[PDB]
DNA sequence: AAGTCCACCGGTGGACT
DNA sequence: AAGTCCACCGGTGGACT
């Protein structure tokens, strides 16, 4: 009519209204795979020229994203747009991919160590003091999404968690396991005299994204529950809603491998780029639950350290340290 | 120069550029530009309307469309007014549309808690609407308060002050330790009415709608009571989600988990029940997530261990939301001497 | 008072069917 | 393949200063 009605449009026919409708609504996607293998193809912050170590380190996992943008604006002009929450994947993403690739790095040069041949010097890292030995090799290992971390453990140990929630299944309760972005292990016996574990690679090329991302799988079903060795949560910024996950995780970790496995006490610690205030830290000062609850154990903290990465030189430095110490707990 | 370079343009003056910005926009952290005034969407969306009390339309409506209803009366606004320029980010719309969730659905729980303490100061039952009357004897003992809880909160300040030097004398031996045990808080708390209210008629009183005095009402409401609350009177914990992402499970069953640690490990207090609001749990991975045992009632190794969250629920309409928290009360309550 | 903190969640790229 | 599931985080309104 006239004057708008809201009665006489709502009867009008889907092909007599106004206005036609002639259109996920994504235009233009970040292909992140492609863009780690175009920024780092060739880099792994840590392990290139000594500009890219001593970077920022928020400046190298922000450099994906904005070379993307440079793309998407040379081919698309004004047209270019992505939404905040795309980039916001992507950036999380990559600031996970790509620390867990310096961490390989540092896996392989200790692994080739360890094992006897000497000590790369480039670039320049100080040589860890531990005494070699083949038995004190690691992997490094990004884990998947949708994982769930025991199935790391060697069979036995997976029944022995699994009777434990037979248990607690029968009465309605369980007590699901997730998974940290990352693992590091004691490499398993059986692999120790494999050439793979000990090579550093030279950039996120696809391929090498394919063996970082699946090495996990190798390793299924083969960890001793005193082997897993550190576990690692990657948040690139913080906010205050967003820190549990990797809290109750450690929690179900230490409850499931120190309580019901005899296992050390398990390190699990937090990287981020941006704590966004100081309260992450009070945060992570938590005493795990599980050691308080039960006497018999002395009490540590869930989450060893939140960590603020300043430059990728100084992640490698301080994953080399951790070695150097976490290893000793292991007979060569 | 023909071929476009980046140092040329670099080179130009300002008023030599071929683009010149003529915004005059103010330069500010935040590049926002309408904001979701969300005191104001609830004052006139809600002004005179609490679902689950006011129309029969609206208290049977998909709840997801009530709470939906702030933002998309907000968005009508706001392409009235500014036609083409209206422009808000998704992540405007998800913090109000959270806040909406979690305010509406405790002032529901407002004025359920008002109807049961009418009932048990031996006011009668109200009938408008009607829901099923409780079954458990009238006693001023068992009235209850609903608090929404404010942002920055810590649960233990509703504590009375002889159990606050329990937990604080437990940190300060976790201390010389270096180690700490923080607590945070749910959304709401529903607490047992302390005695010195229990003859106050505020607690009584069902509220209208969302005027902005109502909502400061609501919202301050655990001012009154911090310090009051003796560890086994807090009666149900309540987080508000309005969708799910399964890294965003985890505040609720962690906090939960610390809360039964203290309340009842140290405090001796009974079972601590503790519950998830969602409208969208995108798949049936949060309900199997959320029947995690308590880790503190597990290694220790005492019987009758329980659920850390005791259930994942998806409110239909306003009025189930209602007939739920009433059908609580009314078992709960019956753990309180009359 | 501009700035900082707090806690809100929805749109995303890639794995999987 | 057409769809669902997973887990990524940054822009936000209001409190507090
Ligand atoms: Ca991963
Ligand atoms: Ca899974
Ligand atoms: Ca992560
Ligand atoms: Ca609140
Ligand atoms: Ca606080
Ligand atoms: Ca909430």
């Amino acid at each position: 009519p006239f004057t708008y009605s809201i009665e006489a449009t709502r009867n009008l026919a889907t092909t007599e209204r106004c206005i036609q409708d002639i259109r996920r609504s994504t235009q233009f996607q970040l292909a992140q795979q492609n863009m780690l293998a175009y920024t780092f193809g060739e880099v792994i912050p840590g392990f290139a020229s000594a500009g890219i170590n001593g970077m920022d380190y928020r400046d190298v996992i922000g450099r994906p994203v904005e070379n993307a943008v440079t793309e998407g604006t040379h081919f698309f002009r004004d047209d270019f747009r992505v939404d905040s929450n795309a980039k916001a994947k992507v950036a999380g993403d990559i600031f996970e991919i790509v620390s867990s690739a310096v961490m390989w790095n540092c896996a392989a040069r200790w692994n080739s160590l360890m094992v006897g041949e000497g000590w790369r010097s480039q670039p320049r890292y100080s040589r860890p003091t531990l005494s070699p030995s083949p038995r004190r090799q690691v992997a490094v290992l990004n884990l998947p999404r949708s994982f769930d971390w025991v199935s790391l453990l060697v069979p036995e140990s997976q029944e022995v968690i699994e009777e434990f929630r037979a248990g607690l299944r029968k009465d309605g309760l369980g007590l699901p396991t997730s998974t940290p972005d990352l693992a590091v292990v004691v490499l398993p016996e059986e692999f120790q005299n494999d050439e793979m574990w000990r090579e550093e690679i030279a950039g996120l090329t696809r391929p090498n994204q394919i063996l970082l991302s699946g090495a996990y799988q190798r390793l299924q079903g083969r960890v001793q529950p005193g082997e897993i060795s550190l576990a690692v949560a990657f948040k690139r910024s913080l906010r205050s809603d967003r820190l549990y996950q990797p809290l109750y995780e450690a929690n179900v970790m230490q409850l499931l491998l120190e309580g019901k496995l005899g296992a050390p006490k398990v390190e699990f610690e937090v990287h981020t780029l941006a704590p966004e205030g100081t309260n992450a830290f009070v945060t992570y000062e938590a005493a795990s639950l599980y050691g308080l609850a039960e006497g018999r154990s002395a009490v540590h903290r869930a989450i060893r350290e939140l960590y603020v990465p300043p430059t990728a030189a100084d992640l490698a430095r301080r994953f080399f340290a951790f070695l150097n110490e976490r290893m000793e707990l292991v007979n060569g």
